[PDB]
RNA sequence: CGUGAGCCCGGGUCGAACGGCCUCUAGUGCAGAUCUUGGUGGUAGUAGCAAAUACUUCAAUGAGAACUUGAAGGACCGAAG
C-alpha cells in the first residue's frame, strides 16, 4: 500500500497556541489572532510566539497524507468501505466511533478482502 | 490531519438519542464592559472573641461538665436597684 510519493516534509511540527493561554485558565489553547493595539505577538517582536500564515502550508502532493502515505476516509458501513475498492493505494479506511462492536468486525472483515488499510483496527 | 478556526480516532465514565452532505433560517462564536447571576480562593487557622470588680471546693446527673443541679465558702446590684 501507499503507492509512491515525495518525502513528507512538515515545515512546522508543533502548532500554534493562543497568546497567554498558559497563564490564564479562561483563555483556551486554540489559536486566536492578537488584535490588540500594543500586542507584542501581533507586532512580531523577537522572542515571542509565531503567528499562522501561508508559507507554513504543506506540499500539495503530500498535504493530507498520514505518515504511511494514505489519506483518511471516515467509514461507518460495509457499503461505505467498498467505495475505496479502487483507491486502496491512496485512501485508508477509518472506522468512525458510534459503530457497534459487531459492525466493526464486519468492516474489518470486508476491508481485509479489499486489501484496504484500516487505521483503527 | 489542517498554516489556522477546527476535524477525526484510541482508552475511561454514561444510559437514549444523534450525525454527514446540498439548500433555507437565526435570539449563531467572548478575556475584559468598577459587565450580570451562581460558585470558589489567597489573605488565614489570621484579625479577633479584652466595658458592666469574681469566682472556688465537694457530690449527683451524664459518653462527655468553667458556664447543669444541690450544699458550703467568697462577692456584686445597694431601694432614681
Ligand atoms: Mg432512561
Ligand atoms: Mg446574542
Ligand atoms: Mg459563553
Ligand atoms: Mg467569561
Ligand atoms: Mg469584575
Ligand atoms: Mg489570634
Ligand atoms: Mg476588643
Ligand atoms: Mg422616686
Amino acid at each position: 500500500a501507499a503507492k509512491k510519493h515525495v518525502p513528507i516534509v512538515k515545515k512546522r511540527s508543533k502548532g500554534f497556541m493562543r497568546h497567554q493561554s498558559d497563564r490564564f485558565m479562561r483563555v483556551d489553547s486554540a489559536w486566536r489572532k492578537p488584535k490588540g493595539i500594543d500586542n507584542r505577538v501581533r507586532r512580531r517582536f523577537r522572542g515571542t510566539l509565531a503567528m499562522p500564515s501561508i508559507g507554513y502550508g504543506s506540499n500539495k502532493k503530500t498535504r493530507h497524507m498520514m505518515p504511511s502515505g494514505h489519506k483518511a476516509f471516515l467509514v461507518s458501513n460495509v457499503k461505505d468501505v467498498e467505495l475505496l475498492l479502487m483507491h486502496n493505494k491512496t485512501y485508508a479506511a477509518e472506522i468512525a466511533h458510534n459503530v457497534s462492536s459487531r459492525k466493526r468486525i464486519e468492516i474489518i472483515a470486508r476491508a481485509k478482502q479489499l486489501s484496504v488499510k484500516v487505521t483503527n483496527a
